[PDB]
Parts: structure tokens; C-alpha cells; sequence
């Protein structure tokens, strides 16, 4: 995969995150 698109997939991955965290802690 190109590298720019990888890491714009990280943000995604990362966010995704972030939202699991958010839905366990509410």
C-alpha cells in the first residue's frame, strides 16, 4: 500500500480507537 494512504488509514485505525474507549467508558 502507498505509504500516504497507510498512514491516512492509521488516523482511521487510530480514531477507531479512540471511539471503542468513548462507547466503553459512557
Amino acid at each position: 500500500e502507498e505509504r500516504k494512504k497507510e498512514l491516512a488509514k492509521e488516523v482511521i485505525e487510530t480514531a477507531k480507537k479512540l471511539i471503542e474507549k468513548l462507547a466503553k467508558e459512557e
